[PDB]
C-alpha cells in the first residue's frame, strides 16, 4: 500500500550495473596482464598467485551484478531462491567494507612511508558478519506498481520485530566515518609533508678546490630551484647525526693515492663513521672529482656509493664523476643537479597523486552513501515525513550506484600502485611471508 519507490531505479540500475560489469572485468583484466608481465620469472610465483587470488575475490563480487541487473530489469522482483538474495547482498557488504579497508591500508602504509620513515587480521569479524546474513530473512513480498500481484524485494524491508536494525546501522555508519576520518587526516598530513620545502645538505672533501667548486655549482643549482641548501666542508662537520632533518644529502669527494684508490684526507673521518649520521632510509647523491689518467677513475665516488648501499641509503641518481677541471663541464654538473631534483620530484608526485586519488574515491564513492544511510534507515522505519521519505529514497538510488563504482576504481588504484609503488610493495610482500 505504502508504495514508496523510485521508478527511475528500474532503468538506472540495469544500465549502470551492466557498464560497471564490463568496465569492472576490463579493469581487473588490465591488472593481471600488467602484473604477470612485470614479474615474468618463477621466483615470483607467490606474489603472482596473490594477485590472482585478489582478482578471483573481485570476480566473486562482479558475478553478483547480473542477479541485480535481472532483479531490477523485472521491476524489483527477486524470482530466484531466497537464499541467493542473502548470498548476493552478503557479498555486496563484504566487497564494500573490504574495498574500504584496502583503500585504508594503502593510505596507512603510504602514511608510514611519507611520514615517520624510521590482533591485526579482521578474519574473525567478517565470519560473524557473514553468518548473520546466512540466517537473515532478506526477502519480503509487496504488490506490483498496479496491484493484485506479489513482487518480492531483496534487502528492501526492515522487520522491526527481531533484528536490531537501528544499532547495527548506527555502529557501521560510525565505523565507516572513523575509517574515513583516519584516511582524511592521513592523506592531508601526506599532502602537507610532501609540499614541505626540501632542505638539502652538501658535504665536500676538497684539497685543490675542485670538489669545492662542484659543491658550489650544485648548491647554486638547488638554491635557484628553491631548496634550503646547507653546503659544508668535511673538516667543519661532525659524524654525530649530521644528516638528521635533511631530505637530500649530497656527498662529494676527490679520489687520491699513488698506490690504491684512497679518499680525500678531510673526508676519510666522515667515511669511517657514516652510520652515525643516519644513512639508512636517507635520500643520498654522490658526486666527485678525479682524472682518467689513473686506473680507478673517480674511485672515491664508487667507494661511498657501494658503502651507502650496504648502509641501505636511497641513491636517487647515478653519481657525478668529473674528469679533471670542473669548470670545463659546468653544464654537465648542473645537468646532474637538475636530474637529482627531477628524480626526487617524481617520488613526491607518486605519493601526491596517490593521496588525492584515495580521497577522490572516498569523497565521490563511499562517503555520499554513508551520509544518506542513517536518514534513509529512519525514514524506512517510519520516523520521518512523506516528502522527505521520497527525497532520501531517490538520493539513495544515486549514492548506491556511485558506491558500486568501487568495482572499476579499486583495480585502477591497484594498477597505479603496481606501476608506481612496485619496489616498495614487492619488498613488503616477501618480508611477511619470510616467517609465516
Ligand atoms: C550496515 C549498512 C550501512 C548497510 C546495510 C545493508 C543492508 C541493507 C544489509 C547493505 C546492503 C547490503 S546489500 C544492499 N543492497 C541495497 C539495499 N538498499 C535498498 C537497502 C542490495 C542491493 C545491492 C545492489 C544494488 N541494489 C540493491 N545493501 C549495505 C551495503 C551498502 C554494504 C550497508
Ligand atoms: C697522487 C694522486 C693520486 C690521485 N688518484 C686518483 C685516482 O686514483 N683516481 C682519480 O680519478 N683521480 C685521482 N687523482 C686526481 C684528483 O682526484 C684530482 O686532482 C681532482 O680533480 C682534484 O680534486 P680536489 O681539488 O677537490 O681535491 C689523484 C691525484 C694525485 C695527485
Amino acid at each position: 500500500s505504502s508504495h514508496m519507490d523510485s521508478e527511475f531505479r528500474y532503468t538506472l540500475f540495469p544500465i549502470v550495473y551492466s557498464i560497471i560489469f564490463v568496465l569492472g572485468v576490463i579493469a581487473n583484466g588490465y591488472v593481471l596482464w600488467v602484473f604477470a608481465r612485470l614479474y615474468p620469472c618463477k621466483k615470483f610465483n607467490e606474489i603472482k598467485i596473490f594477485m590472482v587470488n585478489l582478482t578471483m575475490a573481485d570476480m566473486l563480487f562482479l558475478i553478483t551484478l547480473p542477479l541485480w541487473i535481472v532483479y531490477y530489469q523485472n521491476q524489483g522482483n527477486w524470482i530466484l531462491p531466497k537464499f541467493l538474495c542473502n548470498v548476493a547482498g552478503c557479498l555486496f557488504f563484504i566487497n564494500t567494507y573490504c574495498s574500504v579497508a584496502f583503500l585504508g591500508v594503502i593510505t596507512y602504509n603510504r602514511y608510514q612511508a611519507v611520514t615517520r620513515p624510521i590482533s591485526l587480521v579482521i578474519w574473525v569479524a567478517i565470519v560473524g558478519a557473514a553468518s548473520y546474513f546466512l540466517i537473515l530473512d532478506s526477502t519480503n513480498t509487496v504488490p506490483d506498481s498496479a496491484g493484485s500481484g506479489d513482487v518480492t524485494r531483496c534487502f528492501e524491508h526492515y522487520e522491526k520485530g527481531s533484528v536490531p536494525v537501528l544499532i547495527i546501522h548506527i555502529f557501521i555508519v560510525f565505523s565507516f566515518f572513523l575509517v574515513f576520518l583516519i584516511i582524511l587526516f592521513c592523506n592531508l598530513v601526506i599532502i602537507r609533508t610532501l609540499l614541505m620545502q626540501a632542505k638539502a645538505l652538501i658535504v665536500y672533501g676538497s684539497t685543490t678546490g675542485n670538489t669545492e667548486y662542484t659543491a658550489e655549482t650544485i648548491a647554486r643549482e638547488l638554491a635557484d630551484a628553491g631548496y634550503e641548501v646547507d653546503s659544508r666542508d668535511a673538516a667543519s662537520v661532525e659524524a654525530g647525526g649530521l644528516f638528521e632533518g635533511f631530505d637530500l644529502v649530497l656527498l662529494g669527494c676527490s679520489t687520491w693515492g699513488d698506490d690504491s684508490i684512497e679518499l680525500q684526507d678531510d673526508f676519510i673521518p666522515l667515511f669511517d663513521s657514516l652510520e652515525e649520521t643516519g644513512a639508512q632510509g636517507r635520500k643520498v647523491a654522490c658526486f666527485g672529482c678525479g682524472d682518467s689518467s689513473w686506473e680507478y677513475f673517480c674511485g672515491a665516488v664508487d667507494a661511498i656509493e657501494e658503502k651507502l648501499k650496504n648502509l641501505g641509503a636511497e641513491i636517487v641518481q647515478d653519481g657525478l664523476r668529473i674528469d679533471g677541471d670542473p669548470r670545463a663541464a659546468r653544464d654537465d654538473i648542473v645537468g646532474w643537479a637538475h636530474d637529482v631534483r627531477g628524480a626526487i620530484a617524481e617520488v613526491k608526485r607518486r605519493d601526491l597523486w596517490m593521496a588525492c586519488t584515495v580521497l577522490a574515491v572516498f569523497i565521490i564513492c563511499f562517503v555520499p552513501h554513508h551520509v544518506v544511510q542513517l536518514p534513509w534507515t529512519l525514514a524506512e522505519l517510519g520516523f520521518q515525513d512523506s516528502k522527505f521519505h521520497q527525497a532520501i529514497n531517490d538520493a539513495h538510488q544515486v549514492t548506491l550506484c556511485l558506491l558500486s563504482t568501487n568495482c572499476v576504481l579499486n583495480p585502477v588504484i591497484y594498477c597505479f600502485l603496481t606501476k608506481k609503488f612496485r619496489k616498495h610493495l614487492t619488498e613488503k610482500f616477501y618480508s611477511m611471508r619470510s616467517s609465516r
